[PDB]
């Protein structure tokens, strides 16, 4: 219930994500590693890419073991490829343990490392099913739990130069107010959840709830935006446009093609009702414009965007909440974050219970 050593173990820069300090190899090589609940590989820079402060030097490690197997990982914005091995991995501001884990040594990439960022690898915290090349490659957290007495959960407080906490193996009650409310992990691949209802300023979108989860809904710390399926986004922007019609803005702003510069109260709250733990029971999470209007260094980007890969509950959602990935119990907890950005009139909320029928119909098959 209290893990003072792991509080404030996350750093970052606005729009560049949250990283934790890790050590790989013997003797230990310190690296900054992006915390990513949306993927399942531990993959680290291993060559002198000019964007990198530092990189894994396998030759300096007595505990390195070659798996003699490559991995090629394309995605929409470029790619990464590497050489698979294992080594001793530890987290200085995490539990006092050392695990042998899979490491993908990154040897070629495109649009992967960010120019000007301060991280040099990615910690994929999701499940084996989506690991590359396949589900036989054991994710870091699976190895951590198998090899130690660290309980099978972690929690994230993303605050938003940004900070936060990754509490590994537990919950720190000082990081949130009120109660945690839990939604079932629908399937152990991504952190998949089911959205059963959507409100803008209390006004229901009145869509078949299957649309909210077309073709999935996930909790992803490795994504900035709240991403909504095309049809849902269309309807969401329509209602946000109406609620905020005091001032007019160009079409492009709502498409994230332009910025807007200067006002919070003109903008509506967004509420996602999540499937609860009990038959016919749900709960609601509520975010402010402070979450979905991203400061760009007074200009702001509209951080709700359309998607073809489902709902992505990225930093826009997570910065309002303390988020518990309760792997042991196949559930994700949300509670109001003790660090979220708010004004004197509105705060992010987690509320329940609500009565919602046919919640199982909301999941896509
Ligand atoms: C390994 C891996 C992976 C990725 C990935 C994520 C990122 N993410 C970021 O750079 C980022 C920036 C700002 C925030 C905030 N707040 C969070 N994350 C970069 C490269 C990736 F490659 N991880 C996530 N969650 O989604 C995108 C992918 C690329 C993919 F293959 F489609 C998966």
């Amino acid at each position: 219930g209290s893990f003072v050593e792991m509080v404030d173990n996350l750093r970052g820069k606005s729009g560049q994500g949250y990283y934790v300090e890790m050590t790989v190899g013997s003797p230990p090589q310190t690296l900054n590693i992006l915390v990513d609940t949306g993927s399942s590989n531990f993959a680290v820079g291993a060559a002198p890419h000019p964007f990198l402060h530092r990189y894994y030097q396998r030759q300096l490690s007595s505990t390195y073991r070659d798996l003699r197997k490559g991995v090629y990982v394309p995605y929409t914005q470029g790619k990464w490829e590497g050489e698979l091995g294992t080594d001793l991995v530890s987290i200085p501001h995490g539990p006092n343990v050392t695990v042998r884990a899979n490491i993908a040594a990154i040897t070629e990439s495109d649009k992967f490392f960010i120019n000007g960022s301060n991280w040099e690898g990615i910690l994929g915290l999701a499940y084996a099913e989506i690991a590359r090349p396949d589900d036989s490659l054991e994710p870091f957290f699976d190895s951590l739990v198998k090899q130690t007495h660290v309980p099978n959960l972690f929690s994230l407080q993303l605050c938003g130069s940004v900070g936060g906490s990754m509490i590994i193996g537990g919950i720190d009650h000082s990081l949130y107010t009120g109660s945690l409310w839990y939604t079932p992990i629908r399937r152990e691949w991504y952190y998949e959840v089911i959205i059963v209802r959507v409100e803008i300023n209390g006004q229901d979108l009145k869509m078949d709830c299957k649309e909210y989860n077309y073709d999935k809904s996930i909790v992803d710390s490795g994504t900035t935006n709240l991403r909504l399926p095309k049809k849902v986004f269309e309807a969401a922007v329509k209602s946000i446009k109406a609620a905020s019609s005091t001032e007019k803005f160009p079409d492009g702003f709502w498409l994230g093609e332009q910025l807007v510069c200067w006002p919070w109260n003109i903008f509506p709250v967004i509420s996602l009702y999540l499937m609860g733990e009990v038959t016919n029971q749900s709960f609601r999470i509520t975010i402010l414009p402070q979450q979905y209007l991203r400061p760009v260094e007074d200009c702001y980007k509209f951080a709700i965007s359309q998607s073809s890969t489902g709902t992505v509950m990225g930093a826009v959602i997570m910065e309002g909440f303390y988020v518990v990935f309760d792997r042991a119990r196949k559930r994700i907890g949300f509670a109001v974050s003790a660090c979220h950005v708010h004004d004197e009139f509105r705060t992010a909320a987690v509320e329940g219970p609500f009565v919602t029928l046919d919640m199982e119909d909301c999941g896509y098959n």
